[PDB]
């Protein structure tokens, strides 16, 4: 009823204390699913209530996530809501494969870029992103040479968020803490 991507999303979202209905809207998850997810997080001492906030364990987990990812940021691509996530020291990847996985997770589209000479570039020809999407590129921060930059877009912000996290998870699967995997 919930996925590792939902667990990761909640931890990203809880940078600020949030109520259960706000979480439901931003994840686009059922009430039963959100309730169960938040209860598991509570049992595991990852969150506490009275909105929900991260415990010391939950904060250590989030800090660890932010060591391998940037804060997800809202963008707009061709008029659709999108999300950009920087993946720090990524393995090598095939952008087209990751795009296809993002669309399977309900993205309308995706770009997976790299960073060269401190600019976000397309991986084949190394042309800058900002030539095609200047407003998107300008919003993306917290990257360095060699990092990957996931950009998804979708019909809703929740679908953009979920699909971007799915791509992030593929790239960093082996590095995701067992404490997070324990939630599923």
């Amino acid at each position: 009823e919930y996925t590792v991507e939902d667990v990761l999303a909640v931890i990203f979202l809880l940078k600020e204390p949030l109520g259960r209905k706000q979480i439901s809207e931003r994840l686009e998850l059922g009430e039963g699913s959100v309730r169960t997810l938040l209860r598991k997080l509570s049992h595991l001492d990852i969150i506490r209530s009275k909105g929900h906030f991260l415990t010391l364990k939950g904060k250590e987990i989030r800090d660890k996530l932010l060591s391998m990812f940037s804060e997800p940021i809202g963008v707009s691509v061709d008029g659709y809501p999108g999300i950009a996530i920087v993946v720090k020291n990524p393995p090598e990847f095939k952008s087209i494969e990751l795009r296809d996985e993002a669309i399977k997770f309900d993205a309308k589209g995706a770009m997976i870029l790299t960073v060269k000479d401190n600019e976000i570039v397309f991986p084949e020809d190394f042309r800058p992103l900002k030539e095609m999407y200047p407003e998107v590129a300008k919003k993306i921060v917290d990257y360095e040479d060699g990092d990957a930059v996931i950009i998804t877009w979708a019909e809703t912000p929740a679908k953009a968020l979920k699909s971007a996290i799915h791509v992030a998870y593929i790239l960093k699967k082996e590095e995701i803490t067992p404490e997070i995997l324990e939630v599923v």
